[PDB]
């Protein structure tokens, strides 16, 4: 059995008022064996799913019929529950697109002069999502022309005219258009009137009226617009620059509206916009800081772990502003416990148990978003198995030496190792040591130590035993060590290595120069074996040169043990 | 399913002629799942087990009833067969004990002198096992007295008298006794006559007549007897010594028969025995060579191995004479093959396959005996499984750096790795490579490399896929390295470390001294952080002493990457 891992997460749904169907489907599907029970949260609490009600679970999908803004707008969160564990899905926002009408009362006309700029505030109503604004010169559908004299704001909707003349007299009206996922809605305002006086025949300095704000909190990958429209006679050129840097040249325009389509982290900084004509200039500044969603850097994965082991899980996320990772067991938040410790970051287990098995979730959150990561912790109880890594079945041992017999079975938790020789239980003494990781240390080994070494590994699930046959032979001992000597260039030198060993076994002689071995397969070679017998292993250097000096080690070994002695040969004084 | 491992091997049975029952049980039992079919070999060929015949399988045991020496004296060798493999047991000798009668014809009398020693050969018949010999002075049942004047040999049975006198006249007869596992048999010889002349009143030098042989090939743990009886007037003292060593003092006797109960390898050498009286001495020599059975030093074990892997199994035996080690597959002997190498020793597989699964046996054989060791080789075909070692899930990468993504699944044999990005299969080029162990190496990494990398592992059992989501972030770069400086004792020194990183992540600064870290938790400590900001990580050494000189490394890291710069601070000129 394995826990629920999601393949369909719920998406945030903008439901239009001009909809084609009357149902909202929020999707949730998670792979588990057995298939999981799905429960939904509405605003944190557990919402009820009786038959005959307006909330229907079709398998894992939630279908809401008859939705309204006053009932069903908000937080939807799916939960998949197994007997292994319970996982919590991603945040779904069901949000309702609305567009209120304008005020139907009388609005005052605006008086101005010919040749000066005029403002006309739109006063737009409450809305979701962001409106696209237009203005009119006459009735519907006669729009304003989109020239360089009249400007409709994309942020506040207000109409700004840099210079009025005799052709601007008409019936003004604001207009708004909401573009949604399934429909498009358009409203228009109450009608306005502009009254104009006689012409002031002067040229004057500009002043910036339509202003982009002081801090624009951008996000990565989304289009950012800024406005710097101004008054003027004549019409002023608009210049954009960066105060603490330089602009990228793919989108530099001489326009009152600056639209940046792909915002990355080089777009963060201080911006200055400028209206300039032949009577002078005006500048105003602002800032764009570029913020980011959380993405994961490293996550947690499905861990089979033993009972009682230490375990560290790391889960880290990147984002500007920098996220607080918060942890979950089975849908409820995991605090610091008796064995489970959250550092709001990496999660440690001191001594695991069977209560700590389940689905664990890593939540990364800031004010730009919240992401989730799931992992199954399977804390396993295991019997001691000597099939994979047993006690050594045949243990050769040197007479008078010291051997190490490990008993390390595959066990969860750490098994009690009780050693025995035949039917006699081995205790610590001054000669035989039972170390509690499993190893048996036998020093000063004689002929009474041969036999039946049986390890009993025991924990609360079960018991097992393993058997090592131990036989004690004589050790390999060098009887004549080689002697260090200094020679000249081209002399003969013979080094002795006599060994003694148990005559059941087979002794061989390796000779090494600075712990690197000596080739003897060259015909006419300069290294020769001398007095080749069972116990005599002598080495002759013939015609010695400058590369033949160093430390020669005679290593007389059998297949179960070894002995080594050293000598130093120098070839030049 | 697992192979047959023996728990009952057959033992060599000496069957008596004076038997209590008429059946021979030779035992064979091997643990296997399913339980094994047992076939016996007798003298190498397969022996037929029809109902109504005189050879009955009671499960695994062989019962031979009505046994005779002319039919059933021979070797028996058990075989356990399952569909995994076939194992061959240790050889059991069924050998029949027999004791023939003496010759019933007339034997000649022996004439000698009074005071001189006499020999009387027994001429014993054919026998198994070794007989214990006695002689007589008259008819049955009075024996010879066991004094120092008359000696019965344990090797040839011949009676030797060192000095004859007037009380030795009688009816002599040899006698032999066989001690066996279920009965004891005794025979006695044809009657003899010793004729004696007048007494020679002289004292003379001894001469050794009953001689221990020149080479006595002993074994370990076996009692060895030697004889050095001699003639003489008076009765000579017998001395034993070692020529190439010294005797152990636990068994030194002044006796004509030297019996050593426990023979080890210090008993091997040259021996001299001596008969001495007041008219002189005599010495003769021999040799005892201590030999051994094969014992194993290192055996083979039950191995699950992949298809196509190299595999070396060592198998080694100790014993004098030194054992030739032979290998078996399934009852037939394994020579060198197209993929299987036997070097009469270690066994090498170059590329394994499904034909090479089965039970493999290791035989050690010399002329003192043969021993066996069995191991299952399970050559396994495996599908690619990414549950234990996947392609890593959420990959970070530096912008313009270098990554390696391993696709190493658990697969038997080595799976073909086909990498992909989305739906398009990655080829070698000059920017991205696919190494054939599974490693996708990407250099010069930009924003077009961000996405979904799927490894396909394919072999002839099956296919699997794994998926790594890779995001490309800007690397940690040190914008201003620390500078090396020379200071005096007690000066302040400030080292700068300015770094730059992608601001989606978080940056930390580790400061190390000769790649060992710097403690900052001391109040009033001599190492201080300076200008603690997001990107500025400076270090001030205050009141510098002689232990503060070395190489300081500033390692500015995030959690997915790092950058390091070095400086050298010395405190004394
Ligand atoms: C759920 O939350 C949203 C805003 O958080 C709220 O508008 C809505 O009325 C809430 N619904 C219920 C049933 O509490
Ligand atoms: C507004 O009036 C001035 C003066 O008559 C003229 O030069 C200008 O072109 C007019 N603008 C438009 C858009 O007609
Ligand atoms: C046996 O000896 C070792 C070595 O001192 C010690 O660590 C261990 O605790 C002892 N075992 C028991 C059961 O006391
Ligand atoms: C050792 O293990 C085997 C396998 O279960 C069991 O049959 C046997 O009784 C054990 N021996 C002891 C002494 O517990
Ligand atoms: C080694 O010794 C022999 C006799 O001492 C001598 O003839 C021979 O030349 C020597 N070898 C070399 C390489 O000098
Ligand atoms: C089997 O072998 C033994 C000696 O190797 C021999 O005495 C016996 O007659 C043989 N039996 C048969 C049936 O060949
Ligand atoms: C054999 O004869 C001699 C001489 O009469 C005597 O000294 C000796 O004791 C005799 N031996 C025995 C065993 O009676
Ligand atoms: C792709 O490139 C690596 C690196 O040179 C090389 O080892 C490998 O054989 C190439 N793959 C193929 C299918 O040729
Ligand atoms: C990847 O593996 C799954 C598991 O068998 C399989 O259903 C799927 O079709 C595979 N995809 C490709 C592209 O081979
Ligand atoms: C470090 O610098 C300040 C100002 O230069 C000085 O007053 C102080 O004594 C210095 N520290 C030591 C330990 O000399």
């Amino acid at each position: 059995t394995f826990g629920p891992v999601f393949e369909d997460q719920p998406l945030s749904v903008l439901f239009p008022e001009e909809s084609t169907e009357e149902q909202v489907l929020l999707a949730c599907r998670a792979r588990a064996s057995p298939p999981a029970t799905y429960r939904w949260k509405m605003n944190g609490t557990e919402m009820k799913l009786e038959p005959g009600s307006r909330h229907q679970l079709v398998g894992g999908n939630l279908v809401i019929m008859n939705p309204t803004k006053a009932q069903d707008a908000g937080v939807y969160q799916c939960l998949a529950s197994n007997p292994v564990g319970t996982v919590v899905s991603r945040e779904a926002i069901l949000r309702f697109g609305f567009l209120q009408e304008f005020s139907k009362e009388e609005r005052d006309p605006v008086k101005a002069h010919e040749g000066w700029g005029v403002m006309l505030p739109c006063n737009p109503p409450a809305h979701y999502p962001g409106l696209s604004y237009r203005w009119l010169l006459n009735e519907f559908p006669n729009f304003i022309p989109t020239d360089g004299r009249h400007f409709v704001s994309q942020t506040t909707g207000n109409l700004y005219i840099a210079r009025t003349n005799a052709s601007d007299l008409g019936n003004y009206s604001c207009l708004a258009t909401s573009h949604m996922d399934f429909s498009t809605k358009s409203v228009f305002s109450k009608f306005a009137q502009l009254n104009l006086a006689a012409e002031d025949t002067r040229l004057f300095a500009p002043s910036i009226k339509a202003r982009f704000p002081a801090e624009t909190y951008a996000l990565v990958g989304q289009q950012v617009t800024l406005e710097c429209f101004a008054f003027g006679n004549p019409v002023p050129r608009i210049k954009w620059r960066k105060v603490d840097g330089s602009l990228s040249p793919q989108w530099t325009t001489a326009e009152p509206t600056l639209q940046i389509p792909s915002v990355s982290f080089e777009d963060e900084g201080t911006y200055e916009c400028e209206a300039e004509n032949s009577k002078g200039r005006d500048t105003v500044q602002g800032r764009i800081i570029v913020q980011a969603q959380p993405e994961w850097l490293k996550v947690i994965s499905d861990t089979e772990a033993d009972i009682g082991s230490n375990l560290r899980w790391g889960c880290a996320a990147a984002g500007k502003p920098r996220p607080t990772v918060r942890w979950l067991r089975n849908g409820e938040p995991l605090a610091s416990q008796n064995r489970v410790e959250v550092l709001a970051g990496d999660l440690r287990f001191s001594k695991l148990s069977l209560e700590d098995s389940g689905m664990y979730q890593c939540v990364a959150e800031n004010k730009h978003g919240t992401i989730y990561a799931s992992a199954e912790l399977a804390v396993q109880a295991l019997a001691p198995d000597f099939r994979l890594n047993p006690v050594r079945r045949l243990i050769p041992a040197a007479r008078g030496g010291e051997i190490l017999i490990p008993c390390q079975p595959r066990a969860a938790p750490k098994a009690v190792v009780l050693w025995s020789k035949g039917t006699e239980i081995l205790v610590n003494s001054s000669r035989v040591t039972v170390t509690p990781d499993g190893t048996l240390i036998i020093r000063n080994i004689s002929r009474s130590d041969e036999g039946k070494y049986t390890c009993f590994a025991e924990n609360f699930m079960g018991k097992a035993n393993s058997t090592g046959i131990l036989s004690v032979r004589d050790a390999t001992k060098i009887t004549l060590a080689p002697s260090s000597a200094d020679i000249n260039l081209g002399d003969n030198l013979t080094l002795q290595c006599h060994a003694s060993h148990d005559p059941t076994m087979d002794l061989t002689f390796t000779w090494t120069l600075d712990d690197f071995p000596i080739d003897f397969d060259k015909p006419g070679g300069h290294y020769r074996r001398t007095n080749v017998k069972e116990t005599i292993g002598d080495l002759t250097i013939l015609n010695a040169q400058l590369r033949h000096g160093g430390k020669y080690t005679c290593m007389a070994q059998t297949v179960v043990d070894s002995a080594s002695k050293e000598a130093t040969v120098l070839v030049r004084g």
